[PDB]
């Protein structure tokens, strides 16, 4: 959070454990 964001730092930083990417699952 003192980084930059804390709420939002994790939005596209932090997505599913089956992501390899940010869209791309499969």
């Amino acid at each position: 959070g003192n980084d930059y964001e804390d709420r939002y730092y994790r939005e596209n930083m932090a997505r599913y454990p089956n992501q390899v990417y940010y869209r791309p699952v499969c």
